[PDB]
């Protein structure tokens, strides 16, 4: 869109710095800054994640939880793509995705795999699908359901 399309060519452009300039971006990131490319075959997603999950950085964006692990980490990448009631548009076609299909998630030094193994709706007081546990290296996606009232929740474990 207009934010989104910014936002995404400002990090697309990172990917020419060199090691040490990434890493430091790595560390300096801030709310709404990109973090990753997130594509979706089945559903034409492909587009940016930014930091963040403020109702700022959600109006635009779709948005990094802060406290969660970052892409292809140990514990639960997680991300959302609503704000408050409203899906962000890229996530309007999400109820096709399956078990089984891809997620991709692209960083400014690897591309991560993740292959969905869980989808499930839940409260909005369900703070337990942000959980990180170390033991595992997945993500998480989450959206609104049924007019606004459920979270729709989409899990996926990362396979290369």
């Amino acid at each position: 869109s207009s934010v989104e399309k910014k936002t995404l060519e400002e990090f697309k452009e990172k990917f020419n710095y060199s090691e040490e300039e990434k890493k430091k971006t790595l560390e300096e990131i801030k709310n709404g800054d990109g973090i990753a490319l997130i594509d979706i075959e089945k559903i034409g997603v492909h587009t940016v994640i930014a930091e963040g999950s403020t109702l700022d950085v959600l109006e635009n964006n779709i948005g990094h939880f802060e406290n969660t692990a970052m892409p292809g980490e140990n514990g639960n990448f997680s991300i959302a793509g609503h704000r408050n009631t409203i899906n962000n548009e890229v996530f309007r076609n999400i109820d096709k995705l399956q078990v089984g299909d891809e997620i991709k998630i692209t960083t400014l030094t690897d591309i991560f795999q993740y292959e969905i193994n869980e989808i499930f709706v839940t409260s909005p007081s369900d703070t337990d699908v942000l959980n990180q546990n170390l033991d595992e290296k997945t993500m998480t996606i989450v959206t609104c359901t049924n007019r606004g009232k459920d979270r729709y929740i989409v899990k996926a474990k990362l396979i290369g």
